[PDB]
């Protein structure tokens, strides 16, 4: 039967689901590892041991333990991102959507959810993989990885809490895909890992980590990059935070063994409630437990690896949104409300840069300020708001991604760059927030194809070509369909630096994406802060 | 007669000079100090000893010893600034233009030529005061002062070469005016000192210096302020330069006096031939011997004085030109030519910026570059040319003056700021230089009123309103005569455009760039 599959470790029984007046197979909650519970909390993932009988894969699994957001209870805009299942430490599962007539050996795309390495679920409505699996005829997989302290507490030197175990969870599901996707009609030599935000950084980190390299063919990064200021810490900082988490819990701090034995006894929520307490400064777009440059998952520093071409050389498709930082300013900066135009005053502008570039001396702060202020009209609330928005988006997403794209292209085999600037007609967030962090996702997954969601006809078309670019890239390594009458998305080269706009207007090609500001962030400020 | 005046130190006789089909009186080459020659080289000036008989003041005096520009032999554009009279260390004279018939006790304006303190003359054609004196019925006086080593060699502590003597020359000119201008029909109580460039910085220095404050009423600064980076040096830097000057001429360096005596022996030209050698950095818009903050003429640091408000509180009218830096880049930077559009490659731009901010470290240069570069079009030869032009003009003239204007206004009794951006229809320099440093002067001096100079009627109009603004401001402390030229206030920061079109009132003159040059970069270099 189409729904019953003999995987290496056991039988899996999926379920038939409707998709736009049709059907496709869905295998939900398939486990790829032993439950990281008990004395396993904080440790490297272990492979799921074989089971007898048939594993019921007709329902989504649990979401991993995480800080649930409660800023706007009941508001769909914020809660669509929260865990929609029971949060359990037993959460290492992956889901697969296989087109009906099971494909013989087709393209595979593995989705890696993002959420600052502190949150995220594979089960959210926006990650329903049926539309893309059905429409583009690909085997769509969404995996899951431990987040926060569970997946990232790093006491470098300890084999109980080495750090980067969340990244290792991802690697294991990728291995699982490599060892079993062939039984679902997937081609393990043609898999594309794609993710957004922490999911976008994770993808880049797999392109850098030797132990992950041969588990996938190509890569797609959305609004995320391995070198993002928030995507990783030094092993020192990692250890520091691990000890501070333990201090915050009255933990015996004698040795790593004792700190870990303590933390392992606390109930999950106990760790979450103190999670943000370990950060260095009051900030936005900064998360407590994230990947550590250990010299194992990451042989050396990310920049050293980038300069030496010590990474997987394949094709990559990647991009950013127009207003990546508004989501964060709304939550942590003064003057920002979802119920108002949020015209920011000079006073709150200052307060906001301080929160956005937490690790910058006053000379730094002045530079960022001078760089984004119109001193001819510095009391303009609209400009101050948009100025600060750009600051958070440029510093945390766009420039880090642009630095990575320029480094990678030197050694890569094909790079395609996009700029998502479409504001959805049915957006629930206020207009000032613009094209929000995470909002190209519903288009990558094809939610506009379902009528009852109210997207315009032009939004259905945008989604369809975005999904086609993604699937065609995953299939061939070039998002453009051979000999088509459509507009060409050109290769991004270190010389021409071309990229395109992803929106309703007829495609347009641009060059040097936000160079001016990114020379500032990627070149000047680092040098200014280095000279101290 | 009207051409024979009894001054306090002796008689003097001028001459009747024609002006626009009318006449006015001219007293030229009036000595106001003892010839600072021989032993008196580098020494403070000494008042002019009285004389018997009448002093012939019918012709212009010698010009002070200075580096003569030979970049364009015979080109009027640069030749018009070179000494047009025979040079001589005996050059402390002043000129006066008195409207005819002689006024009773009218407004007096005293011009202070500018040329980086290393050059300048009171006899240039663009300084002919007979037009302004006549058109606005004012007594116009042009002074002179020592430049280069002769006026600013500085061995602080010594008394044979104390430094700032060139300024004391200026102060003595003003003291002379104070004591005598009433004999020519001018009110010593309503004297305005105005000057351009290094002259403008001097005006500002006499506003700051306690010993100069009481000798004048108001002030006008044209493209220069006392805090300009090229305008002064510490006692140590002055001292360093003085000694290196000696090292260059194989002078004994064992002590202040031996050095000074050795330098006194040398001929004027020997000193000038090695004048530039003392500069600490290869650069542009930098001069060797300039004023020194000695704690005498200047009590404390300029900034310290500006902040505490330790300076003459009165009204000031000042401004700057559209492209102050073109002249400098043309003479010392690669890519710039007088016979081409001078499009600047990225590589020549990089050179240009290092020559422009000689004191900045790499981080600083980087910052200046980021600030003026269009990273989406960095090989645009025009954007790069203009960018450099703006760097030089903003760093050396505009922003130091905007810092002076905002500080002064805090205690002042009335500021009036302008932005001159008209390019003479008959400019002999290439179009890319724009509104060049020093080319507002001909308007202030009404040359556009003499037809043989081929300016346009619309320009004669600009000249006249400008001369009226200057004179009306001189006489009343207000350029307007009851759209009007609005007062500059730290709240609205308004200023006007000075050109042929109808007056426009703007606000916050080059605030973006100047926040960079006055606040950011300083704090950056200071830290690093
Ligand atoms: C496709 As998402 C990486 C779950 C867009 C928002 O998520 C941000 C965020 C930013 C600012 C405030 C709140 C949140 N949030 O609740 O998720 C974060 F943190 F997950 F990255
Ligand atoms: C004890 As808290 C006021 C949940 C520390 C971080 O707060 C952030 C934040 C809060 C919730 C999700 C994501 C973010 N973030 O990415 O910065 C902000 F924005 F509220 F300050
Ligand atoms: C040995 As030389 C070539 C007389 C040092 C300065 O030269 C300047 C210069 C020359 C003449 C007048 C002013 C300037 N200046 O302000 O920099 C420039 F431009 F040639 F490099
Ligand atoms: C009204 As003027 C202050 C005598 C014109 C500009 O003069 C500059 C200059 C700048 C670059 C090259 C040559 C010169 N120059 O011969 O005067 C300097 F140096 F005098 F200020
Ligand atoms: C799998 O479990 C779900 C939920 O309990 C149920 O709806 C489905 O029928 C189950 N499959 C079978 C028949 O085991
Ligand atoms: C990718 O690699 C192939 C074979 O090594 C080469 O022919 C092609 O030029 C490369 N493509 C790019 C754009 O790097
Ligand atoms: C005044 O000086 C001029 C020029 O030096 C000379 O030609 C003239 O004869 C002199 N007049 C008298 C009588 O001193
Ligand atoms: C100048 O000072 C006088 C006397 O105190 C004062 O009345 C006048 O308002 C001041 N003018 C300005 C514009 O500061």
């Amino acid at each position: 039967s189409e729904l019953l599959v003999n995987t290496k470790s056991g039988k899996v029984m999926g379920t038939r689901v409707p998709v736009l007046s049709s059907h496709i197979s869905a295998f939900l909650g398939i486990p790829f590892a032993e439950p990281p519970v008990g004395n396993m909390r904080f440790r490297r993932p272990e492979p799921k041991k074989p089971w007898s009988g048939v594993w019921n894969a007709s329902t989504y699994p649990n979401n991993c333990q995480q800080y649930v957001d409660e800023q706007f209870p009941g508001f769909s805009g914020s809660e669509m991102w929260n865990p929609n299942r029971e949060m359990s430490e037993d959460c290492l599962y992956l889901n697969i959507w296989v087109p009906s007539p099971r494909p013989k050996s087709t393209t595979v795309m593995v989705w890696i959810y993002g959420g600052g390495f502190y949150s995220g679920s594979s089960t959210l409505d926006v990650y329903n993989g049926k539309y893309l699996a059905y429409t583009e005829e690909v085997v769509l997989v969404s995996l899951s990885y431990r987040v926060g302290a569970f997946g990232f507490l790093a006491l470098h030197g300890s084999q109980e809490a080495p750090g980067n175990v969340g990244l290792l969870d991802q690697r294991m599901a990728l291995q699982w895909v490599h060892d079993n996707i062939q039984f679902f009609g997937g081609d393990p030599k043609t898999v594309t890992i794609f993710g957004e935000s922490a999911g976008g950084a994770s993808v880049g980190m797999h392109i850098l980590s030797p132990g992950s390299r041969d588990l996938f063919r190509r890569a797609i990064l959305q609004s995320g990059s391995p070198n993002c200021p928030w995507a990783s810490v030094s092993v020192a900082e990692g250890r520091r935070r691990a000890v501070e988490l333990g201090r915050n819990l009255n933990c015996n701090l004698n040795s790593d063994e004792e700190l870990i034995h303590c933390l392992r006894e606390k109930k999950p929520q106990e760790l979450i409630d103190v999670e943000w307490n370990v950060l260095p400064f009051d900030s936005i777009f900064r998360f407590s437990f994230v990947p550590v440059i250990d010299g194992e998952f990451f042989p050396t520093s990310l920049e050293s690896m980038l300069n030496s071409g010590n990474f997987k050389k394949t094709q990559i498709l990647l991009g950013v949104n127009k207003d990546e930082g508004s989501f964060f300013l709304l939550y942590g900066a003064p003057g920002f409300s979802k119920d108002s135009e949020s015209k920011i005053s000079r006073e709150d502008f200052m307060s906001g840069v301080k929160l956005s570039v937490p690790h910058a001396n006053d000379l730094g702060l002045d530079a960022v300020t001078l760089q984004y202020t119109d001193w001819m009209d510095d009391n303009n609330g609209i400009k101050n708001r948009d100025g600060l928005d750009d600051i958070v988006g440029d510093h945390n997403v766009i420039c880090p991604l642009m630095h990575f794209v320029n480094k990678y292209t030197k050694f890569g085999n094909g790079t395609y760059l996009y700029f998502f600037n479409h504001r959805a007609s049915n957006l629930v967030w206020p207009e000032w927030m613009g094209v929000i962090h995470g909002y190209e996702i519903e288009f990558v997954f094809g939610l506009p194809l379902v009528k009852e969601l109210n997207y315009t006809a032009e939004e259905e078309a945008l989604s369809r070509r975005i999904m086609h670019y993604w699937a065609t890239f995953a299939k061939t390594g070039n998002p453009n369909e051979p000999h088509s009458q459509e507009s060409k998305w050109p290769l991004f080269t270190t010389k021409e630096q071309k990229f395109i706009d992803l929106n309703t207007e007829p495609m347009k090609v641009h060059q040097r994406l936000r160079v001016q500001m990114c020379v500032f962030w990627n070149q000047f400020l680092p040098k200014l802060l280095n000279a101290t």
